C-alpha cells in the first residue's frame, strides 16, 4: 500500500551528484517538511539547461533608444493593448482605485513583458531554477531562494511543479512575476481564492500591488521631457541630482515639475541628437520592476500609446 522508501538516498538525472541539491534537498525536508523521496523524484526530472547558465552570464549618439523602442511600440502591438485594455477593463478600473496604479502602466508592463500572454516563456520553471541554483554560484543563494518559494507555491496552489513554464530565468505568467514577487507582492484580484499568475485578473491587480508596494505615487507625474542639454552630468536612473542643479547644467522642464526638487539625469539616444529627461519618483518605481531606463520608458510610452489608441 504505503511505499516509505527511506532506501531511496540517491536520485539520478542531471543534478545526481549535485551537492548543491542533496543540500537544498535536506532544508525543503527539514525547514518545510517536505518527503525526501518525493522530492527527489521532482528534481531527479529536472534539467540542467546550458542556455540558462550562458543566457545569465551574458548580462553614440547611434540611435540606441529608437531600437529598443521600436521593439515594443508598432501598430501591432499598440493594437493588441488596446484589445487587452478594452477586454479587462473591469479589473484595470478596480486596481487603479485599490492601488493608485494607473491602466496603462499596468498595460504597459503586461505588454512588455508576454505581449498580453502571447509571450509567456518555453522553459519549465523547475528546470531553470534548479540549474541556476545547483549550478550557478554566482546567484546560487539567491535561485535557490527562489526555488523554495515556487515549490512553497505550488505546493500552495496545487500545482504540479514540473508543469509551469515561464523564463530562462523562472519568471511567470502575464507579469513575468519571479517566485519571490509572488510570495511577496501577488494576490487574489479575480476573488477565486486563488493566486495564478496566469490569470489576466490576478496578474492586473499583483502588478498593481507590486506598484503601490515599491511607492507608486497615485497622480504624481513619471517623467519631465527636458529643453537643453547637459552632457557634462552622469546619466540614469540611479543619478540623483536637485532642479537647482539641473538647470545650472542648461536644462529646463517643459512641464511643471510641482513640488519636485530633485530628479534623476536620463539621457535617450534618439539618433539624431540625445533627449533629456527629469526623472521623477515614479519613474523609478518602474524600474523596481526590471531594472532599466529603457524598460521603464518603453512600458511607459507603450501604455501612452495604447491609451491614445483607444481615443480614437
Ligand atoms: C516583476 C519581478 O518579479 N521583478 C523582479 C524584481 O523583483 C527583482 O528585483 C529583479 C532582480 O534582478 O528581477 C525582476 O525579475
Ligand atoms: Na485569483
Amino acid at each position: 500500500m504505503v511505499e516509505p522508501q527511506h532506501n531511496v538516498m540517491q536520485m539520478g538525472g542531471d543534478f545526481a551528484n549535485n551537492p548543491n541539491a542533496q543540500q537544498f534537498i535536506d532544508k525543503m525536508v527539514n525547514k518545510h517538511g517536505f518527503d525526501r523521496q518525493q522530492l527527489q523524484e521532482i528534481l531527479s526530472q529536472a534539467k540542467r539547461l546550458d542556455s540558462v547558465l550562458r543566457l545569465m552570464d551574458n548580462q553614440g549618439p547611434n540611435g540606441a533608444w529608437l531600437r529598443y523602442r521600436k521593439k515594443f511600440i508598432t501598430p501591432d502591438n499598440v493594437q493588441n493593448g488596446v484589445v487587452f485594455w478594452n477586454q479587462y477593463e473591469d479589473a484595470l478600473n478596480r486596481a487603479w482605485q485599490v492601488y493608485g496604479v494607473p491602466p496603462e502602466i499596468i498595460v504597459g508592463i503586461i505588454g512588455v513583458e508576454t505581449r498580453w500572454g502571447r509571450v509567456m516563456g518555453k522553459t519549465r520553471i523547475l528546470d531553470a531554477l534548479a540549474t541556476l541554483s545547483f549550478n550557478y554560484p554566482r546567484r546560487a543563494e539567491y535561485f535557490s531562494g527562489e526555488l523554495e518559494t515556487f515549490l512553497l507555491m505550488a505546493r500552495d496552489e496545487q500545482d504540479d511543479p514540473l508543469n509551469l513554464k515561464g523564463s530562462f530565468a523562472g519568471a511567470m505568467g502575464y507579469g513575468q512575476f519571479m517566485p519571490s514577487s509572488y510570495k511577496q507582492y501577488a494576490v487574489d484580484f479575480s476573488g477565486d481564492g486563488h493566486i495564478n499568475l496566469w490569470d489576466p485578473v490576478d496578474a492586473i491587480g499583483s502588478v498593481a500591488n507590486y506598484f503601490k508596494a515599491h511607492g507608486w505615487v497615485k497622480g504624481d507625474q513619471v517623467a519631465v521631457m527636458a529643453n537643453g542639454q547637459a552632457p557634462g552630468l552622469p546619466n540614469g536612473f540611479k543619478t540623483k541630482y536637485s532642479i537647482s542643479q539641473l538647470a545650472a547644467a542648461g536644462l529646463t522642464p517643459q512641464q511643471p515639475l510641482g513640488n519636485h526638487q530633485q530628479a534623476s539625469l536620463l539621457r535617450l539616444d534618439v539618433g539624431t541628437g540625445y533627449q533629456y529627461w527629469y526623472g521623477l519618483p515614479n519613474f523609478y518605481t518602474i524600474t523596481r520592476y526590471n531594472h532599466s531606463t529603457h524598460y521603464a520608458m518603453a512600458v511607459w510610452q507603450l501604455g501612452q500609446a495604447v491609451a491614445l489608441a483607444r481615443v480614437q
